[PDB]
């Protein structure tokens, strides 16, 4: 299983965030540009299984992108953010990282879990 | 007063997060490069009035870049989020737009407000 | 103006919560009873105005209680939550407290407050 | 397993909360009386296997009390809170429902999952 794991929530709903996109990008620590790692859809619990392996979970700052605009789009509704990114520091790579978004189409909100 | 305002609260402390540099920036819609606006610090009660000028307010994308992790170090503590960008859509430039920052070292929220 | 304020926000429609009945209680040091102080109603701007005197504003345990089922079913909506209370310990009597609700049909967050 | 979930997540610390004292009550459909149905603890993940058994979860109105004022004091810690109360209306008895807590010192949030 993977290191990093994910769980949208439709809080405004009470429902799983599901198929949303989203993408893993690592910081490319020569050149801070943003390198795209891989692409996922969210099933229908609202997660997002095998983003990554244990072999390149490396130390690095990395960056998730959900595609919180097309996914209310596809509710028939709006959101304020077009999408999300939240961008995390990886220093200890055996410690299990959560990191999950909670969201309506007016707020969002994340945690660091394991 | 700025149609755009905002206030961040450090929730692990209970009181504002004062001197914490933000950065307020708009998608050039024709490339898609984007373009600082305005660099503000939070003052004591965790605000930063003049974001923008209800001229300079059209309708586009903008960014709230938070400095998160540079805020967490100079009280001498590591964050999990290096920084934040909040992205959102603006279509009516007539109304306010509060972009607040609930923190932690290992969580956030925001939501829209008026 | 009071030293215990409140906001309560609509975070699903990215408005102020208005017309939401608020309990202010606090707590006998004697006996387990809840003693109500006061009883509001939010404004159009979510805030509630006046909830205590200076005077009045003793240490002590504090229970606000939010009508969220009441709210959301004059919205011709259903609530999780049938009412929500936060219980909250005032020592240092000199300070001001801002104790907000950010509020969907499925969710609900708060903060300590300035 | 129970039809009915916690966690809690020390937000401030970005790690489970573990050890907390959580007790599940259910309202008395003829009296307004409140009975105890289970006393927990939090394990090391910060959950709380066991809560009610799949023929005693009936509709209702139940409330989970968490113990937060002891948990930030065995931690050597003041919180804001001396605990915490959810309330929440179970309508559909074939569904899971969990229903977390995201904890700091001076902040709280929760929101019914599955």
């Amino acid at each position: 299983l993977s290191p990093l794991s994910t769980h949208v929530l439709n809080i405004a709903q009470g429902v799983p965030g599901a198929n949303m996109t989203i993408v893993l990008h690592r910081l490319d620590p020569v050149s801070s540009a943003w390198n795209i790692l891989t692409t996922g859809i969210t099933n229908d619990d609202g997660r997002c299984p095998g983003l990554i392996t244990k072999e390149n979970f490396i130390a690095g700052v990395y960056k998730m992108r959900f595609e919180t605009g097309k996914y209310w789009d596809a509710l028939g509704e709006t959101c304020f953010y077009p999408y999300v990114e939240i961008v995390f520091t990886i220093t200890n790579t055996s410690q299990h990282y959560h990191v999950p978004l909670l969201l309506s189409r007016f707020s969002y909100s994340t945690y660091r879990g394991s």
